[PDB]
DNA sequence: GTCACTACCGGACA
DNA sequence: GTCCGGTAGTGACT
């Protein structure tokens, strides 16, 4: 629902006048925020893939 | 047009 | 990091 190793913040405003309106944004496991789904999606056309590789797995236990 | 609502991004903050 | 505002866009409509 919140993809692998991204985070959602909602947050709700409290004064003013748009109080009580809400404003959610995303980090990415590199840590770069995107307050909005165009940004997010301008990122994603070009960033969104994920790779593995056979050294990314450690099959061996230490001495 | 107005009204109500959503969405995006900017600036203020010290 | 925190916080709300200004602006543009959509769509129904007494």
């Amino acid at each position: 629902p919140v993809p692998c190793g991204w985070e959602r913040v909602v947050k709700q405003r409290l004064s003013g006048k748009t109080a009580g309106k809400f404003d959610v944004y995303f980090i990415s496991p590199q840590g770069l925020k995107f307050r909005s789904k165009r940004s997010l999606a301008n990122y994603l056309l070009k960033n969104g893939e994920t790779f593995l590789k056979p050294e990314d797995f450690n099959f061996t236990v230490l001495p």
